[PDB]
């Protein structure tokens, strides 16, 4: 397990990257990784802390998800849809998920240039378990969660493509 950028130095080309492991530097693809991100002006410690500090409108609600480190418990009591959820909770998740996603990548500079090091390789989620986001064992699971760190990733490149700097 390297934490390096480039763990694949230059991916092949159209490689299909199937990954389910968090225990190891692949886990970082899929975000239930514990890497701390900085959002909005404050440090949370995975991105499901903010995903579903945006689900729910429950101000205090917000506040207890926003405190608890554990990530497992935001999923645990998070888990619930029978709480006040946003009206436009089904079509944000897009919204909020990405710029989670922003902040994870961006914030730390050895996971951007790890992800733009997946270029040109497609990223796919296999959660063998709960096929949402990730497009599951079997093949339906709207794997857009990889899609959106591919186009994440090209939204990167444009800035690195602005590399106009009198040092390189």
């Amino acid at each position: 397990m390297p934490v390096r950028a480039q763990r694949i130095q230059h991916v092949m080309q159209d490689t299909i990257i199937n990954f389910y492991s968090t225990s190891d530097d692949y886990g970082d693809f899929s975000n239930f990784a514990a890497w701390p991100i900085k959002v909005d002006g404050k440090t949370w410690p995975t991105s499901e802390h903010y995903f579903q500090a945006q689900k729910f409108l429950d101000e205090k609600y917000r506040e207890e998800i926003r405190r608890v480190s554990s990530p497992m418990v935001a999923a645990r009591m998070g888990r619930d849809r029978s709480k006040p959820l946003r009206k436009n909770w089904e079509s944000v998740k897009e919204q909020v998920m990405r710029k989670a996603l922003r902040a994870k990548f961006e914030q730390h500079a050895e996971l951007r240039a790890l992800l733009l090091a997946t270029a040109p390789a497609k990223l796919v989620e296999h959660t063998e378990n709960d096929a949402y986001w990730g497009d599951g064992g079997h093949g339906k699971g709207k794997n857009r969660l990889g899609y959106l760190l591919m186009e994440l990733r090209e939204q990167l490149a444009i800035e690195k493509l602005e590399h106009h700097h009198h040092h390189h």
